[PDB]
């Protein structure tokens, strides 16, 4: 029952970013004390958006998480620019993210505290990838059972770590460290990267809970599961900090690319046979699974005219979507290829958090106007109200700290809405009516190539 549930809930609550956005708060705060602050008020920040999506899911109850959600909001164009800028930027640069990180925790056991060439960690990220997408054009029968040992990989990989950096203050040194006190704090600036950084590991509990909500239905213990559950998550999360802080010292995380794996070298004699490869394998099943809600949200968003029709077609004899795969693959793979994940960490959160924020006010909006909907759920209007104002928060404050990330963002979002009108409403006349046919001949094309056809 709900007992059976809530591990369900924690099923789908992280993923590889605790072995990234470590390093990632330290870069904006210097201060443990601040880093630890961040990674708390991420908990508490996440509890209160899956209690708002959970209300949803299913109050609303629309099949599109985020998107669907938009849409049955106001119905407009707005959903057609989320489903773009989620296309063109989220996953693409979530998943090349994920990829990175899987290259760097193989590469790095070599070169012990000495840097690895750029080129090296690139190439491995996109052999990676580029296998992987071909394999999910088959059956998932594979990935199904593969990603059921990996996720014991991961588990395993996680529960070391917390013995070995816990026994470590137990039988000897203990008290080690209990200093933090650095500053970097303006209230405003690093704080929200270091808060984009942080929240990035939690990320994860937007949609795959509505997915879940239908696992036991325990009347209204749904939310008290979902109580019960997170704080779990971010007390774990805080343990692994804590372990990473009175193992490692500042300079070597300052320096060090792969954490986990200097972790290791710290304190033991085999540094190899337990960290790089598990990592390695639960990065690998993480950015498996992430791939087919790419499939998922491309066959929603193509059930209402957008993305035209071409797209979207079960492979003939294997079922499978193609097209969709290899299209996504193809543009994040060209993330790979970037200077630092950082800065794509930035970027993707942060039209991810404006995401949010839409899907937020809207709930609101819908709520006061158009009332009285029958809605399985009822909730204090406060808490979602104080949740839009920590994500208007979370939106602001990285506009002074680089305007130009959030300027481009806007930039690529804007130049999505060009084409909406060159086709929201088609006049199917003139040259638009002369590329269509060709798109036709086109779609017969790529039609014979792929070897597929719509449902």
């Amino acid at each position: 029952s709900l007992l059976n549930g809530v591990c369900l809930i924690v099923g789908n609550m992280i993923g590889s970013g605790i072995f990234v956005s470590p390093k990632g708060v330290l870069i904006y705060s210097a201060s443990f004390g601040l880093s630890l602050v961040i990674w708390a008020v991420g908990g508490l920040f996440s509890v209160f958006g899956a209690l708002c999506y959970a209300e949803l899911g299913t109050t609303i109850k629309k099949s599109g998480a985020s998107y669907a959600y938009i849409l049955e909001a106001f119905g407009g164009f707005l959903a057609f620019i989320r489903l773009w800028t989620s296309l063109l930027i989220i996953e693409p640069t979530s998943q090349a993210i994920i990829a990175i990180t899987f290259a760097n925790y193989m590469v790095q056991p070599l070169f012990p505290s000495c840097f690895a060439p750029y080129a090296a960690s690139r190439l491995l990220a996109a052999a990676c990838i580029c296998l992987l997408t071909f394999i999910n054009c088959a059956y998932v029968k594979w990935g199904t059972l593969v990603q059921d040992i990996f996720t014991y990989a991961k588990v395993l990989a996680l529960i070391a770590v917390i013995v070995a950096g816990i026994v470590r203050l137990g039988q000897g040194a203990s008290t080690h460290f209990e200093n933090s006190f650095e500053g970097s704090s303006f209230a405003v600036g690093d704080i929200a990267l270091a808060l984009y950084s942080a929240l990035f590991s939690y990320s994860g509990w937007d949609t795959l809970n509505y997915v879940t909500e239908e696992i036991k239905n325990p009347e209204r213990n749904l939310p008290l599961s979902i109580g019960i559950s997170m704080p779990i998550v971010t007390i774990i999360y805080i343990l692994t900090n804590v372990a990473y802080y009175t193992v490692l010292d500042m300079r070597d995380i300052l320096a060090s690319d792969a954490v986990a794996v200097t972790f290791a070298d710290q304190i033991f004699g085999i540094f190899n046979w337990i960290i790089p490869l598990s990592v390695a394998l639960s990065c690998f099943g993480g950015l498996n699974a992430s791939i087919v809600a790419a499939s998922r949200l491309f066959f929603v968003g193509s059930r209402e005219g957008h993305l035209p029709d071409a797209i979207c077609m079960i492979h003939v004899e294997r079922f499978t979507p193609v097209p969709s795969l290899l299209f996504n693959g193809i543009m994040a793979l060209i993330y790979l290829c970037v200077e630092d994940i950082f800065q794509l960490i930035n970027y993707y959160s942060f039209s991810y958090w404006f995401f949010v924020g839409l899907s937020i006010v809207g709930q609101l909006y819908l709520r006061w106007k158009e009332p009285d909907r029958p809605r399985p759920l009822k909730l204090s209007v406060f808490f979602p109200i104080v949740f839009c104002l920590c994500t208007i928060f979370l939106v602001a404050v990285p506009l002074y700290s680089d305007t130009i990330n959030s300027l481009i963002g806007i930039a690529i979002a804007l130049s999505g809405l060009p084409f909406y009108f060159l086709i929201i409403r088609v006049p199917e006349h003139k040259r638009p009516l002369y590329l269509r046919r060709i798109v036709g001949s086109a779609t017969r094309y790529l039609q014979v190539l792929c070897m597929s056809v719509a449902a």
